[PDB]
């Protein structure tokens, strides 16, 4: 019995003479090894105690992962594991640069946000290649358990320790790169707040000594890069945001998205269907005719799925015999993915007088609104607001409202039709919740034109919130919007004036071909939209 | 006794044929045509990739679907062995980990 | 060899020789040992016990840190450190001099209350170093759970001691500065406020014999700078706020914003990035520029932000090689961070 | 060893002399004739009897009136071992009545093990906020408190570890709770309500003068002769500073002063530092109430 744990006590001792373990961490090893000589093979704590050890021994201490510092090397990688994300890629590059001037590892905590389906989750692996780190993924929207983090308790029965620990032993290095998913749709609990432990996970101050709940003793969990993905910023707690670096990933243009899933999408779910190029064909008709009826989203995830499908059912039909070559032309797309899912663009196409539309941002991503105006009834008149509107959404109809009133009287003083008639205000698709004071603007364009009985001009997409005399202000996700506008195929954009930066922040390309009007009072968007 | 009753290189036969495979899904059950479709097409690319792990397959519905029998039937299709990892308490040291 | 039970023994006896044991403390240490003597090592009571009496032992009992009462040495730590907030360091001031007078350690609790960002955590660092007294962080932020405060019966599997019983382990001092982080968002638990045993923590008369579950014996937990972080002072409890000395720090106006980033954020940047005074440098209307157009905030955390993106971006052109050299203008400072955020101070500019 | 160590018939040798109680209590605190009466009443009727006797006493006012404080002068003027139980946001059941002999490691409750350290029957049981205990899903120690404070039960107290009663009277048990609404009906109507009101604003200067500044002096370690606080002074103090019922705002801001002119004293800016009605702003700061009425002539 002794002999046998005598040898269990010399292979425990050699595997931690490679590792620069601490000062306060060898002694508990020590210890833990004084109880291991005491203890019997049967005894139930022998267990434990040669199991907890062994997690101690195989925790890397000062053993860090041989990271590349070439820039020129790092960028190639990177242009050829994705496409565009120039502002990521940008970030990266900067990361290796400082790196590089300090002359040894560091870490930083870095957040990505977006509609799903852009790539988020997949840059981090491309980084990780990139940067030869170790690349370790973990979720925590939804999530509400804090022992999680930081695993159990030794003695209870069954407890093991946290994922971040669990990490240093499958990377086998302290410096490994982590991605956190879902950051914003965690929420508050009532058996624990796990934000406190993202807080000093993510404060360079506290991280550098973190103490998990099985190990017991503090670990260096700086020199990590910490890289996050959420969906919106809103949701995301305020100490959280501070501590997190706000990188933005914004969707895909049809333009965008075939070059994508020519050259990534395609290749990617014919190498794991088994076939090759010569035998399964997919041409670019069909992949654009994927994107514009088969597909709605910003992202790529959904035409990921039906790409898949496609060479599934390619490589059912030459493994049956039906033919020994597939090619997948769009007159017999049909048999593959059957009839598409969207056939209308826009749900106007000729905007009648009091119809207007309008453009919406959301974490899903962007989307195209419509206001509908009419007439309720054939000594005060008054507006009905249906949809399930948000109070601050119901709130900004009735500044609409006051300020379109106060237009007409400025400008067609002859004409009573908004203060002596009862209109009804609806925007369509009313299953989905709506808020926000975006439309401000869009809902005084309505009221004008039903009163004036005047349609707006085609084609035009206008947003911002509006103020009481007319004022407009700045409104969010303005990248979001003129992509959905884009696609759309909407040829006019009214945007206010305060946004400037933000449209412009957009792609060369996804700017040209678009009419931008940026104003700062309703006076200028009455010129454009009615030019008689 | 127990390492020696771990058959190591034995292993039946798999994947003997397409035809015969839906031929087995057909009889075993009725209707479920997207359902045998998708299988078929399962069976399909693992013969082109030549792994029998290419992913994980996971069934989801209303209860009372057969969900499970499928298993069954498709352990036949391809000449296989059925076994039930059936799971309704979720402890760490009962079921997977062992002991000693 | 075979003398397992006599190093367990003598090594828990030898702690004690170097600390002034209270006579409540090693009474009971006396009879905790001489049940080893009688227990059977594989006994499963044999390890609760033995966590027990090394628990007893890792508290350092009578162990005080040479703390510096010099008023000019701690005044120039206390100025080299941070930018402004005099009431902070006047309230640090008196406390030296009230000590000096003293004669002997003495502790207090303090809360600092203001905007996010404004140097109140940081702060606490300073004066502790100013003070060459130890330093112990840790949060309330959320926190629904008493047990962590206090502890648990060495019945129960896995007792987790109270929290201030590992600040004195690790630190082996009784006067440490344990700073109690977001005490104003306190977690108000719907089974149990924790706030309430919070109480007995900052209660000066009961700081004297505080009683924690697992050691099952008072420590002295007087002596200690109790410091409490908070942003707004209506949510803290109200119990909580009469124990707890308020001290308010305000926010920066633009001329103290340009003041410390020249001084502290900006060295400080310039070190992180690894990037010397004279390969770049960032001129004074720059960083004006910056906090009038970038930065709309009563602290200086999102400044700090747009201060490291600028040497970020620069240091990235001197390690490709585009530039040895990288000075900030505001006519390239869209360059490095793109266009102004806040273009606009008023929304009306002559109001009908 | 348990059950052996338990101090079976021992009582303290209680102090029975009116004259010697009243100036004790009045040592350390001013007015509160409510609490002073019912000790003095206490110790009048246990004189009458010729032996020791235990009652329960809850004592309910605004915070930092001295609930907690007076619970210690009544201990030494009693002559009894003192014990101080914290039940705020306690949800433990087993710490009040104990756990099994059977589980590994079993205590008994803290009133049992305060009884072995006190080694005598007769102590001075102090429950702080027995009102905000905690009424969890976990357990309800308040339910149990039932045992613990009933007049008649006490005598036969069961305990998990022991499992053997023991006689809980001889004891006084002194509950303090700032509001008494959200203590559970049964167990209002097992203690007595015993109230502590506010101090007023002549009563806060009686306080000050004799109890705060000469403890705050000996706090910081400075003479009265280096800085003098007069009468005036601590009057406009507690006139637009401290306005609640509690004295402990008012002990923070002569605090406050003191602690002001120590550091000038330190620092040699003044050898002796006195503070006027005209400084006293520089050393406390901005006054908090100045308007007393918003309207000087009613329209
Ligand atoms: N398509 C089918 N063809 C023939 N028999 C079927 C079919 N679907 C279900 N059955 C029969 O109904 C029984 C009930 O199905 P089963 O118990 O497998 O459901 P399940 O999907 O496992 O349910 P649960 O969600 O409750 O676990 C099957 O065992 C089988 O006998
Ligand atoms: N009459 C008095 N004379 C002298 N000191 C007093 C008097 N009343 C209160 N104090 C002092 O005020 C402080 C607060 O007293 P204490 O902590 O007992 O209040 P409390 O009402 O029991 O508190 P809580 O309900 O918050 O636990 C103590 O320092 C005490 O000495
Ligand atoms: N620019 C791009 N270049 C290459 N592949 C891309 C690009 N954008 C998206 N993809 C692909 O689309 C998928 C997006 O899924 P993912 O980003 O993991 O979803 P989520 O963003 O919800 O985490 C990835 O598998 C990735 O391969
Ligand atoms: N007057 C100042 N002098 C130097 N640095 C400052 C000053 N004010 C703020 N800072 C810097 O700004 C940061 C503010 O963080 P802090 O306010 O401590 O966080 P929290 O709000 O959580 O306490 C600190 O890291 C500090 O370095
Ligand atoms: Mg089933
Ligand atoms: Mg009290």
């Amino acid at each position: 019995e002794k002999d046998d744990k005598d040898a269990i006590e010399e292979k425990f001792r050699e595997r931690l003479k490679e590792l620069v373990v601490p000062k306060h961490v060898m002694d508990v090893v020590d210890e833990e090894l004084s109880k291991l000589g005491l203890l019997d093979n049967h005894s139930s704590e022998f267990n434990v105690t040669r199991n907890y050890l062994d997690w101690l021994t195989s925790i890397p201490w000062g053993k860090y992962s041989n990271e590349n510092l070439d820039l020129a090397r790092a960028q190639a990688v990177l242009e050829e594991d994705h496409y565009g994300m120039e502002d990521v890629k940008k970030r990266i590059l900067e990361f290796i640069a400082v790196s590089q001037l300090r002359g040894s590892t560091q870490g930083k905590i870095l957040c990505f946000y977006g509609p799903p389906g852009v790539g988020k989750t997949s840059i981090a692996r491309s980084i990780a290649r990139a940067l030869n780190r170790e690349y370790f993924r973990f979720s925590v929207g939804g999530m509400t358990d804090v022992a999680e983090i930081k695993g159990h308790r030794r003695t209870y029965v069954g407890a093991m320790p946290g994922k971040i620990i669990q990490c240093l032993k499958k990377t086998k290095t302290e410096n490994p790169l982590i991605l956190i998913d879902e950051v914003d749709k965690i929420g508050r609990g009532y058996q624990g707040d796990p934000s406190s432990a993202l807080l000093e996970l993510l404060d360079p101050e506290q991280n550098a000594n973190f103490l998990d709940h099985y190990l017991d003793v503090p670990v260096d969990l700086s020199k990590v890069l910490f890289i996050c993905t959420a969906n919106v910023t809103d949701t995301i707690p305020e100490p959280l945001r501070d501590r997190m670096e706000m990188i933005n990933v914004s969707g895909y243009v049809a333009q965008e998205k075939l070059a994508i899933a020519e050259r990534y999408l395609v290749p990617q779910a014919r190498a794991l269907c088994g076939l090759d190029e010569s035998k399964a064909k997919l041409s670019s008709d069909v992949l654009t005719l994927l994107i514009k009826q088969y597909c709605r989203e910003s992202g790529v995830r959904n035409l990921q799925k039906q790409v898949e499908k496609v060479l599934r059912k390619s490589a059912y039909k030459i493994v049956s015999g039906e033919a020994e070559s597939v090619e997948v032309t769009p007159e017999n797309l049909q048999d593959f993915v059957g009839k598409p899912v969207f056939t209308v663009e826009r749900m106007y196409d000729v905007t009648p007088p009091g119809v207007v539309m309008g453009l919406a941002w959301t974490a899903m991503g962007g989307s195209t609104l419509f206001v509908e105006t009419s007439l309720r009834r054939p000594k005060d008149g008054s507006l009905e607001v249906t949809g399930q509107l948000g109070e601050v959404m119901k709130e900004s109809a009735r500044i609409a409202y006051t300020f379109a009133r106060a237009f007409l009287m400025q400008h067609a003083p002859a004409n009573d039709y908004l203060v002596t008639s009862h209109i009804h205000l609806h925007v369509p698709e009313g299953a989905t919740p709506k808020d926000g004071p975006s439309a401000g603007c869009t809902i005084v364009t309505a009221l004008l034109s039903l009163a004036m009985g005047r349609p707006v001009r085609q084609n035009l997409a206008m947003t911002g919130e509006v103020s009481l005399t007319g004022k407009i202000l700045p409104v969010g996700g303005i990248k979001e919007a003129t992509i959905a506008a884009k696609r759309a195929g909407v040829t006019c954009i009214v945007l206010p004036a305060e946004n400037k930066k933000d449209f412009y922040d957009l792609a060369a390309f996804i700017t040209e071909g678009l009419e931008v009007h940026f104003v700062e009072h309703y006076r200028e968007i009455f010129d454009i939209a009615f030019p008689d």
